[PDB]
């Protein structure tokens, strides 16, 4: 609940953000190697943050391949 591992897309990439599944936001200092590229899958592991406007915030993102 608190916190969800879990592959997703890549659905938008900007400066210093991107965007998985069009609801997990990750700032790209969470980013350890290779940056991904748009529509990449990557493994994911966010916090949960109902109480928040974006709820979902990754603490951490790979790529797979």
């Amino acid at each position: 609940e608190k916190q969800r591992v879990f592959t997703g897309i890549v659905t938008s990439l900007h400066d210093y953000f991107g965007v998985v599944d069009e609801e997990v936001f990750f700032q790209l200092s969470v980013v350890k190697g290779r940056l991904p590229q748009l529509g990449e899958k990557v493994l994911v592991k966010a916090a949960y943050n109902p109480g928040q406007a974006v709820p979902w915030n990754a603490v951490k993102v790979q790529t797979l391949s």
